[PDB]
DNA sequence: TGAAAAGGTAAAGGAGGTCTTAAGCTCGGCTCAATTTCTCTCTTTATCCTGTTAGATGGTT
């Protein structure tokens, strides 16, 4: 959602501002405090911002190394 | 008529099942703290929608 894009942009801007102010890469807790949000929310945003990798990425393709969901004939 | 030859009867004894207690256990109920669901409120976000007035006007690899 658009609000998520705006949240990610604000997180990037805050991180750059803290890096400029403190002269070093900010930690997760520092960013979470500055954003006034829990660290778990920040990690959730970071995980949801990822781009999906295509199944045909060379490793040979990625799609030939992923098992299938089901009950093993043995089970 | 005498005599096998089988068929009964009354015991003794054993074999087997069925009853009785002293010892011990463990099992459920009862109480009674000590708590996890539930169901309302009561918020609080999560998601979508609309608008923005200097001027700008044909692609990169």
């Amino acid at each position: 959602p658009v609000h998520l894009y705006e949240t990610i942009s604000r997180i990037k801007k805050t991180t750059k501002l803290l890096s400029q102010e403190m002269g070093r890469k900010p930690t997760e807790e520092e960013i979470a405090t500055r954003m006034e949000m829990t660290i778990e929310k920040l990690r959730f945003i970071a995980k949801s911002a990822q781009l999906p990798i295509s199944l045909e990425t060379p490793i040979s393709r990625l799609g030939d190394f992923i098992e299938a969901d089901g009950e093993t004939p043995e089970d």
